């Protein structure tokens, strides 16, 4: 194949940016605080599940919201012994609590009859309640978003919708069930893969990692759109052989992609490189949150890794921020270790981009404890605040099935200073596990 230069109108995680990072992630402006493992508890309300990616209910902006005066958090969680048991619950705590313990236990969101009542054909066939997002409408509703997973049908992940109708009293919030529940988004093949391209390839025995999940709700002057993790279809940059031939995918210059090139073709990551095609996707909805308009990609990783999880987006003091989680054991990139863990972070003067790297690499958090570390952390995640240069942090503490006693719970919230293409974590900044909020 013969050198080329395509960018499908989009931007990208590019070689040169990430090579740049072991060096950079020594600083600690760029590294999740060490955690005091001492001050860890299990969610009380949990009888024993582990608890792992949560999101809060947030405003349309993703401030948190209010709901009857609580503060909601959605998150996945199931019985340690069984990693296929994932469920999605609702959590809640009366606004101006900060103590893990003020969490209490709402239950599943879903019963296993909704699927089936749904009448909608992909639901049916569901066996996993993946991550997403939640927005606080204003008509003053719960509007879900989540991954549909089905081990039925060889991981298909699928957009899906919900209203949760909750009832609120003075002491707790009651779920009474669910309505307008339905598929959105499988994917269409061209712009965003498809769970057939993913079975093409031979499914997981094929080493391809087939993603279309964790739907991020943003809105921008009334319009209504999901920012999720996906990979990329035929005509905006497919995996393949051809891929490792597209000068946008590196950077810097032609002589760097000569040099990086040679040394992927001949180094034993050509095919985890060839395979890689992670992105961050975008779709309008409608006004009943259907599909509008499937949109291309804010940002895509080809070459560099297959999977960029959590898709966040906000507006914050004048600029666009559009954060992900990735791994470094499914990376490409020399220097890059199977311990690392990123939040990596770009910045536009507009929702739809084009992004450029934060902290010229893109590289904004850094955890690389050993996985038997009980304060590990993952699926770091930005939550917006009303006012000021600071957003909360959360994420999950502890690998999920590790330990009888100590499950994957909420990880003591830190705060990440944002100004213009720059961030850096607030010093001593560690507040209480699963804290939404600086204000209380
Ligand atoms: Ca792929």
């Amino acid at each position: 194949q013969k050198p080329y230069k395509e960018t499908y109108g989009i931007s990208h995680i590019t070689r040169h940016d990430m090579l740049q990072i072991p060096e950079q992630q020594k600083n600690e402006k760029y590294q999740v605080p060490e955690f005091d493992s001492s001050t860890i508890k299990n969610i009380s309300s949990a009888k024993g599940l582990d608890v792992w990616d949560s999101w809060p209910l947030q405003n349309a902006d993703g401030t948190v919201a209010n709901y009857h005066g609580y503060h909601i958090v959605f998150a996945l969680a199931g019985d340690p012994k069984n990693a296929d048991d994932t469920s999605i619950y609702m959590f809640y705590q009366k606004v101006g609590e900060t103590s893990i313990d003020s969490w209490k236990n709402a239950g599943r969101v879903f019963k296993d009859s909704d699927k089936f009542d749904a009448n909608d054909s992909i639901l049916k066939d569901q066996t996993q309640e993946w991550s997403g997002s939640a927005t606080f409408t204003s008509d003053g509703k719960i509007r879900l978003f989540y991954t549909d997973f089905s081990g039925k049908h060889y991981g298909k992940q699928t957009l899906t919708t919900a209203q949760v109708n909750v009832s609120a009293s003075d002491s707790s919030l009651n779920i009474n069930g669910v309505e307008d529940y339905k598929s959105i988004f499988d994917g269409d093949g061209k712009t965003y893969q498809n769970v057939q391209q993913f079975i093409d390839e031979g499914n997981y025995s094929s080493g391809d990692n087939h993603t279309l999940r964790d739907p991020h709700y943003v809105e921008d002057k009334g319009h209504k759109y999901l920012v999720f993790e996906a990979n990329t279809g035929t005509e905006d940059g497919y995996q393949g052989e051809e891929s490792l031939f597209n000068k946008a995918y590196y950077g810097k210059s032609t002589s760097f992609f000569r040099q990086e090139s040679q040394k992927l073709l001949q180094s034993d990551k050509k095919r985890t490189a060839e395979l890689a095609n992670g992105a961050l996707g975008m779709i309008e909805l409608n006004d009943d949150y259907t599909l509008k308009k499937v949109m291309k990609p804010l940002i895509a990783s080809n070459t560099v890794t297959d999977e960029i999880e959590r898709a966040n987006v906000f507006k914050m003091n004048g600029k666009w921020y559009l954060f992900t989680d990735s791994r470094g054991s499914k990376m490409t990139i020399d220097g890059i270790t199977s311990n690392d863990i990123y939040m990596l972070g770009y910045v536009s003067n507009s929702l739809t981009g084009p992004y450029k790297p934060l902290n010229k690499t893109g590289l904004v958090l850094k955890m690389d404890l050993d996985p038997n570390d009980v304060t590990f952390t993952y699926s770091h995640f930005a939550v917006p605040q009303a006012k000021g240069n600071n957003v909360v942090i959360t994420s999950y503490m502890t690998n999920r099935g590790f330990y009888a006693d100590k499950q994957s719970t909420f990880a003591p919230s830190f705060l990440l200073n944002i100004k213009g293409k720059k961030t850096s974590v607030v010093k001593d900044s560690i507040l209480e596990q699963g804290q939404l909020t600086v204000n209380k």
